[PDB]
């Protein structure tokens, strides 16, 4: 058999294969019965009319539709072998059909490039060795202690950790923005829930005076309408409640996911949480050094399509952390996310090539171990472990996490990693 | 942890679970980071703002969106364990949201019932034993011989197997219908491509005379607009070619998927095709006896939804064999397909319950054997076999074919099957 596929323009495709009647006769019989089996209609055939006879009767009428069916089957077959997973449903975009002339349709799909690994040996990574002191523990403990407190109504002055009701309106330089609209909003002070200085500036004000305070948001603020802006908050005030020491009688203080009062338990829980992120933090710097070393020294021309797709994901996610508005995130500025999107694609391409070139395997043992530690954080690890193994997406999505660890270890094994003993204060010097 | 899900009306569901702040505090942290991992944004977290703090800030704004996300994740999890495969994309149908009040959405999904197997031992099946004679072979051979012939232009009388060009219009009783429209249509006579009598009635007419002949379509004709109708065909005529004996020199006669001229090969190919469908024919009667015995004796109440879905599939398929028109098949009459759809659902339920109750396994050996014989009908069975094993849907879809065979054997093993030697003529008596 002979196969021919043409291209009209860009992503446009054309099928229409011209062959001898004998070949057509044979192919149509086989294909039509195969389609009939899919929907189970062949079993309803008593065989009074041969399939070929009806094929050369109604085949002309469904001739256009057959091309569409072929399009449907060929597309799915092709994406399976090229391993492309479309989001929802693909778009084929059919045009006007002329009888006796050509036909144009454009199937939208993305493509992938290839990369070469160079300068791997030239990667020098410094591993700063630091430890967590008991003083660090004290700071964390104190923060946790100030988080909880029992509310008590009073009238007079305002503390730094009181509970207040603030009706405020967000005005930038002289105009209200989309957010910053409050009504009987209750805010817990002393928890660092607002901008540093915001809950400080309102301290000492009576629950009935309008002051208007200048608050400046950092240039690197996630909200574009607030980043690098110095807004003024009127702050009306009306209700203030004192937060007194929480009842250590397990009455009110039982609002924790950890056991109450247990001094050893509290320190133990802090210790495990601190070291867990310490492990992650050191690896993040190691990972960052490796990533920057590759990107800065070796860049590659990346297709715009892949970057464009990354932007949408970023926009949807950004809107969520700005407030939450599905689909409206589409309206968010492209330039803000396009920069970071480029990095995501480059890193992915770099990792993907390492995996392919070194033919890395998805290690089940590695995945299982990670799951067990993570699942151990819950009361019943048994259902949690099974839950992850229950859903295929979770299994595969989590693989990329474990696989990434393998990729890092592979590079580090051949890279120059030097361990240097440093004081905690020394690593704290991150001024630029 | 406590879970809750309420129902508004019908398929309408309500989430909104009210729990203590401590539980919320813990649950939100775990869930949000899990979502962030899915899109790979957690690796961008340097940890300046605790997740809980932002959660009790923007959580209110995205509160509605969270419910939608929960809806999305819960639905997919639920269908996995209940094993329901949605066609494309599900519909959740959201309504108006009132702040401070309730919310209504309705998720459209189908359900399945269960059946009891009774009266299986009461099924008596007669197996008529017949054979194919050489006379049957001769008839088939002659039919095949008349199919092919070489066209030769002439002027005069018309044979029974000539090649003609007929411009006609389809008028029922006094109105043209949707089809029956021809222009320069070339029809090959003697191949039984038209209604018995249609190509017989035009025999003897000159290539330039309008006669108008009454043609009656059978009551059980697939085309509703023609079934039980006696239409009149004008028949204009203009071009007639004689079909002379095909060149047995392998020139013209090479338009077959079988070797040319080979007498033994021709008979061998006929023999294999005839017995293959003979096997199917006897089993179909056996299957029909068992199916009718169950349906006629034991009826079950079937939900309208399942039947409704079956109707659409039938409509789409019916339109294809009537001509071909995707989506327009929706406009086809329901009653025509609803009757047969009921049978499909009942048979499926009966088979499904047999499979579940008798805990039947999908036998790979059975599947492999069927594939090998089927693939043996192609030049290279190797790629064909791998192709079936390549696509999961083909593998699964084909399993049902093999599994049905197993189900039939299981029933027959305990049913009263009697073999009776019969003459071919005897079985031919199917006059009602």
């Amino acid at each position: 058999m002979q196969v021919s596929v043409e291209t009209t323009q860009g992503l446009g495709r054309r099928v229409t294969i011209t062959i001898a009647a004998d070949s057509i006769e044979t192919a149509v019989k086989s294909e039509l019965v195969n389609v009939a089996k899919k929907v189970r209609i062949d079993g309803f055939r008593k065989g009074k009319v041969p399939m070929n006879i009806v094929a050369q009767r109604y085949g002309a009428s469904v001739r256009q539709d057959v091309l569409g069916d072929l399009m449907s089957r060929n597309f799915i077959d092709a994406i399976i072998k090229e391993k492309i997973n479309p989001a929802g449903a693909p778009t084929y975009v059919p045009g006007e059909y002329k009888l006796g002339e050509d036909f144009t349709y454009s199937v939208e799909f993305e493509v992938y490039p290839e990369v070469e690994l160079q300068g791997l040996e030239a990667i020098e990574v410094e591993k700063p060795i630091v430890e967590v002191t008991d003083a660090d523990v004290d700071g964390m403990l104190d923060t946790l202690r100030k988080q909880q407190a029992t509310w008590k109504e009073k009238d007079g002055a305002v503390e730094a950790e009181d509970r207040v009701t603030i009706d405020f309106t967000g005005s930038v330089d002289g105009e209200e923005f989309e957010g910053g609209k409050a009504s009987d909003f209750v805010l817990a002070m002393g928890q660092g829930r607002m901008i540093p200085g915001f809950e400080d500036g309102i301290k000492g004000h009576k629950a009935g005076e309008e002051f208007t305070i200048d608050v400046t948001f950092p240039e690197e603020y996630h909200a574009e309408n607030l980043k690098g802006k110095a807004a003024k908050f009127a702050i009306n005030l009306k209700k203030v409640e004192e937060r007194e020491l929480p009842e250590l009688t397990a009455e009110f203080i039982k609002r924790f996911g950890v056991e109450d009062g247990s001094v050893e338990g509290l320190r133990a829980e802090v210790r495990k949480n601190m070291e867990r992120e310490l492990k992650s933090a050191i690896r993040n710097r190691v990972k960052s050094q490796a990533i920057e070393g590759l990107v800065k020294a070796n860049d590659i021309d990346v297709p715009a399509a892949l970057i464009d797709s990354e932007i949408d994901v970023l926009r949807r996610q950004a809107a969520q952390r700005f407030g939450g508005n599905e689909k409206q995130a589409l309206e968010l500025p492209r330039e803000l996310f396009e920069e970071q999107a480029k990095r995501r694609v480059v890193v992915g391409l770099l990792l993907g090539e390492v995996i392919r070139t070194n033919e890395l395997k998805a290690d089940e043992e590695r995945v299982k171990g990670l799951i067990e530690e993570m699942a151990s954080a819950y009361e019943d690890p048994k259902e949690v472990i099974e839950f992850y193994s229950k859903n295929k997406e979770l299994m595969d999505n989590m693989r990329n996490v474990a696989l990434e660890e393998q990729a890092v270890e592979a590079v580090l094994a051949k890279a120059k990693v030097t361990e240097k003993e440093t004081t905690f204060n020394e690593l704290m010097n991150q001024q630029a």
